[PDB]
């Protein structure tokens, strides 16, 4: 019944807080919306650096409320030259007229003000594919988390084709499995949940974006 | 330059052959289209049970040809009560005016006439999710290959959310990693490359489609 307004979020480090919209799609019954944060290791954290409030709230049939995320002063102890990962969790509680199942678990990227991004900015095009045996060794030089959900020999394939999603941490690299493609097409997930497609060009084993 | 007309194919076992369209998107240069089949272990097979012809063909600038797939009499030695997997491979060869890179590698499902499917038929809705520690143990009772590319607590999440794609063989089961969702939403790939979404409902640890 209770749902979120997005499948992922980014926290603007230059702000003290932000908000996420929730709703009770059930127009005949009241539900409870429980929310909480977890660190990158998916462990629950009650007092900072990122807070989610209110922990619990009631939403009458068809209600449309929201949950607020804010930071504590300790948020400054996190690196300011790279994104930090957190998880936002939402669980619903039906009428007591009636197991820890969730409504949705989305990633929450803390983006320090230092590396703030301008609207519609692309940085995922800085990924470097390195041909290897069995696939590629993708490199992420950017200070952000880059999630790759597609990789094919053509654009339509990087979208329709099946791929083992992988999330590269800031300034890191990982090796994925793939067939050797003449002109590799990468597909990633942006901040709003979009699936843009990048066209790459190789030169030996090192492939880069056009 | 050379491209395929699909990212996956199904071979109707009740037919002797079928065809796939290829094109040279390059309107200023001639390219060669090389095609071949591989078995489920991705090993090249030259003489059956599934043949791809012609192995090599030329396509002048902007040309639109195609590759034909047919079966040999030995195709009958494959089980007839479940799909068999093959791979179709296409490589392009530019003008000699200028490493085994491919244009695209798609899956090829051999579907025996015995289990032929009627247009727009859905069978993926017969999957059974079994809650386990860390995720679910998906069951595929159908005699077809089922590829799961999404799995979230909501429909929009089963689409926008990141998931480690998995392909369940006919009459088989596999264990995937996932968070415990109140009302699980599964997303799979159909024959035409679509990404339908199935709404599940649980009852303990066993979740089934509505
Ligand atoms: O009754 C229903 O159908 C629902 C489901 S069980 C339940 C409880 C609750 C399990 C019994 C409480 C009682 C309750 C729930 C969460 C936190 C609380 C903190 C302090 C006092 C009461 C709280 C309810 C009333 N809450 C709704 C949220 O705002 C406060 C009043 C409620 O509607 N319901
Ligand atoms: O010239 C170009 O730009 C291209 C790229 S290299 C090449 C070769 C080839 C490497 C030299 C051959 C010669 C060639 C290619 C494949 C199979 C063959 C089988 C028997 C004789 C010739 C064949 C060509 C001519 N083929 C095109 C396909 O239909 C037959 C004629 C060709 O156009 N090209």
């Amino acid at each position: 019944a209770v749902s979120l307004d997005r499948t992922r979020a980014v926290f603007d480090g230059s702000e003290k807080s932000m908000t996420l919209d929730i709703s009770n799609d059930n127009k005949q019954l009241p539900y409870l919306a429980q929310a909480w944060i977890e660190n990158e290791n998916q462990e629950k954290i009650i007092t900072g650096p990122v807070i989610a409030t209110p922990p619990v709230q009631r939403l009458d049939p068809g209600a449309k409320s929201m949950v607020r995320l804010s930071t504590t002063p300790d948020i400054s102890k996190l690196p300011q030259d790279r994104e930090s990962l957190f998880y936002f969790n939402l669980r619903e509680i039906p009428p007591r007229s009636e197991q820890i199942a969730l409504q949705t678990k989305i990633k929450l990227f803390y983006r320090p003000a230092a590396i703030k991004t301008r609207p519609n900015e692309v940085w995922q095009d800085q990924l470097i594919l390195n041909k290897v045996s069995g696939g590629y060794r993708i490199e992420n030089p950017t200070p952000y988390y880059v999630t790759v959900i597609g990789l094919g020999g053509s654009e339509k394939q990087a979208e329709e084709g099946e791929f083992e999603t992988v999330m590269l941490s800031p300034r890191s690299e990982q090796t994925v499995k793939s067939a050797n493609y003449n002109t590799p097409y990468l597909s990633y997930i942006n901040d709003y949940g979009g699936r843009p497609v990048l066209s790459f060009i190789c030169n030996g084993s090192r492939c880069s974006v056009k």
